[PDB]
């Protein structure tokens, strides 16, 4: 998985992710309206105050989001953080205790600014508890973004709870976020500018085509390599204008770092690949996505009808794997 | 540029290209109908026998294609071959003489099988002449494909005229095709299968995520590196069923090797990037494309209305 | 710089380093005999109990070692740790307080087992102080080894004091050791075993020569890349028998990851390169080294003559 | 195998090779003196006119060299060219016909200048014939050098006989030499000069140590990769002064691209590695070498005694594999 965000010239946010997996989870687009029941394991039960849209599954009426975005332009995506993620084995007295699956709706229901999220997380404790005993706890880390900043939330057995500022606007998988930031120092030899003709002891050595400045840019799907490439692409892509151009820019970047079907086979014999790419446009409250076997963009929207429905709106699962 | 072709389980062909350029050319989708005036510089002027569709520009009523595909399911794409391509100084009596730009229509108008194209190419001579003195001659090589086989056509100062069978189904830019084929042997260490945990003198060293078998796969836009990656993806992508899934598979592969805006700046200071990606489905006679700033798929079709038109059908730029 | 250690089949240790620098330091081989005056900035001055040998310079009668090894077979090498290393602003009552440069002799004079070194390091505080105001404090980390185990000692502004077990037997430069250990999981696709011939949709794609399994192994001098390669070579090099073969194995590995003159130019315009490679054999108490401009192995030895000298034995620069 | 040559400031040649193999050939240093019998399969038998030194084996009194160097400063090394090398299946009327193993002594016995070799090769035909029927024909290509130029000689089923000028002063194995020259164009992004600190959308990204300009330089033992690295090292290594510094410079480069034991296992299960590195200094007529298990330099010399001996001088084989 790769998460990506950036803005246009006017501060309109484009924020989303590839879902790169080795099996089918039965997910679909879910719109959760305002005033929908919202239970918490360790806090007072309440109701939703903001409408949200995203991909996920529904478990006993609870929308369990892979990624989700509120009507006020703040979103969050959960990505795998295997061999690192480790949550508290129980709630801690005095903290805001959240089972780790509850962070999706806790963030999107209570905040519009990432600066506020960052301050509130100082008293948050994530707990190793599933929605019910038929589910395992997913070892996630998260990217959260508004139009002004993205932050990374990681809780690991190795480092405890860390919240990073993410000026690159990207996130992939393991290892931890500081590791990937530090790795970028080893790729400072990269340069978008082409090389030109050279003399190697009088032998002319010259580029055969464009692209030679990015020698060493990795093209495989190892999480560290997708991180380097996605960060390099995002910071070098010019700001563009208009909804169509920004959505297209978003899919250009994430399709460049997609996991292509047949090129990755996991240790159990199963293909791992990008099953969907999704982009939320805050300015239009539109969730765009396409699928490995269905490339035309689909759109789903928060509007005066969907934001005020009396139940969840769930689009039937598009099948894969 | 990257050209790409494959088939589904029934022998339906999906064939197209990325256009990676550092300038605007004014191109759009052009349907050339049957019975359209077809002049030749060194042969008898004639008219078209088959409708074709593709991206190009129109010059004095002549459709100048970047890629084009005929109603019978044979197509051709022209890609830059800089520092290599060279054509004859002029025509040679005894040969089928074509100015290099005329090979697009020459191929799609007269053939439906690639086997026939390669047989006819033994009597062909490509001439270094543009349509007129206002345009330079493009230093192109070509990929040509039907449902059974793809071939590469290269004419170089270094090697003369060469025609290769292309079982990888891909083409990029310079150097020559045999160079790229040879390069693949240096990447036999690539493996779609993930590595697993290892003991480095008792230190556990294990993958952090999936993908470790393709260590060393290049992600830059150098033509040699796009060639390796496009070939590796195409030959490992499973065969899929139906029009929707095959069109998506095509765009999945070509967007993976796209040249991303801002990541390549040429020596004149211009961004080079994939301005469009196009896929022709022979089974539906449909040309699909999207663009750098408009990601939705647009579709254009050879049907009884467009194949029999009384003019060129030129969509917008 | 790259530090390296391994043992033979009998537990004899071979341990040393490349020195990769962009300037001349005036160094030479220094044998410090038993009973030599050993001052400390924050402890009782004393004298040496064990003879040591290594590369260094002498400052006001004090042997300032780049690496050094004691007669009992324990050694230590100091390597640059830029952008990370930071020591205390001053001494802290209750701790064993050492100016960072004194850790070379502190370790080699008081210990013969690495297990004891790591136990004692829990009460140690390294201070940002040079021998005098004429020299800057070097931002070092250290590899320490006996025949059983090697450990890394890192004191950073980011993480404080850290001591790692080093089963790979290697150390380079920045970033921190845990970062490098973690990086190895991204290279689990490396395999000493060659690939063999493959069918890419019927195109035979086969290795041109041996080596294809290590596709993606980096050959540049970035510290992360030298770390990966040195670790990969060390853990895959077979155990060999006898002094000659083990010394050669050591130099084979370190010359493979040497920084080659002219291939690295720092931001001040100076060539950075491996000026010497040195190997200490504990079994023969012999320090072997060669230099960028003199490849023959030179040897220096701790024996009953040199261990009991009445001065420092300083060989030439 | 990697072949390497360069000169000092005064035109003194340093020329030699790594021998990277998966089995033991029983080779040793051989000095062939002047006036030694010199048979030819397809030419008049004669005697040696120049003394030569190098590594090889002796077959029925014939010194069969892996590499060899004459007293006048011209040398040749044979390297494997598998899947390419193909010699004529018989002598051709009117040509200078040489069985391919005869090129070692034909070159070193008749020439002092590579310019003359290049002209004479225009009438040479290499023949697919072994010294006797107990030996197979080795699929070799060759690097030949004097103090002024090195040339590459390749005869392939693919391209016929080709003679290249080699300004890089290096050679490895397959594929063909023009392929490797052309490959260099893809590495024009390499630069000995370090990168410096950068701003990736405000995130400081800076080198952790020196070396960052050579991102993408390969360190594996694939022949194409050793070619790139050896060429890059050779053309960037400064000219140095004096016998000791030039010999050391030579071994520095070839030990950098050596095949390290245990890191390469061929498809039959055997370790492939650099068993010896050898350097001939034309100025001192000295053959320097060391071995995988014996690192101290050994020396062997053409002098007034060895050049005028009445039989071959053969040093006993140093064992490996
Ligand atoms: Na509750
Ligand atoms: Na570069
Ligand atoms: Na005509
Ligand atoms: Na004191
Ligand atoms: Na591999
Ligand atoms: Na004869």
């Amino acid at each position: 998985c790769t998460g990506l965000r950036f803005t246009d010239d006017q501060g309109n946010l484009y924020f989303g992710r590839n879902l790169d997996v080795g099996q089918d989870y039965g997910e679909g687009v879910i719109i959760t309206p305002r005033n929908y029941p919202l239970p918490y394991k360790f806090l007072d039960n309440t109701t939703t105050k903001k409408a949200v849209i995203g991909m996920g599954i529904v478990v006993d009426g609870y929308p369990s989001y892979f990624d989700c975005f509120n009507e006020d332009g703040l979103g969050i995506a959960g990505l795998n953080f295997p061999h690192f993620a480790k949550f508290s084995d129980g709630p801690i007295d005095g903290k805001i205790n959240l089972a780790s699956y509850e962070i999706m709706l806790w963030v999107t229901q209570n905040f519009t600014k990432v600066s506020d999220v960052k301050e509130a997380l100082k008293n948050v404790n994530l707990v190793n508890e599933a929605i019910n005993s038929s589910f395992a706890v997913a070892p996630l880390h998260w990217i959260i973004s508004d139009k002004d900043e993205a932050i990374i939330v990681e809780v690991s057995k190795q480092y405890g709870m860390k919240v990073f500022d993410d000026k690159l606007g990207v996130l992939t998988n393991s290892p931890d976020f500081n590791w990937h930031l530090t790795n970028l120092g080893n790729y400072t030899g990269l340069d978008p500018h082409d090389a030109t003709a050279q003399s190697w002891n009088g032998q002319k050595v010259a580029p055969w085509g464009v692209g030679t400045g990015s020698l060493g840019l990795p093209g495989d799907s190892i999480p560290a390599d997708r991180f380097v490439k996605a960060a390099y692409l995002n910071v070098n892509y010019p700001t563009v204008k208009g909804e169509k151009a920004n959505v297209a820019k978003f899919f250009n970047i994430l399709k460049s770092v997609a996991m292509i079907k047949g090129s990755v086979v996991n240790k159990l014999g199963s293909d791992e690949y990008t099953v969907y790419t999704a982009c939320y446009s805050a300015a239009t409250k539109t969730y765009y996505c396409n699928f490995e076997n269905d490339f035309e963009l689909k759109t789903y929207k928060l509007d005066d009808e969907t934001m005020n429905a009396d139940k969840l709106i769930t689009y039937h699962h598009h099948h894969h794997h």
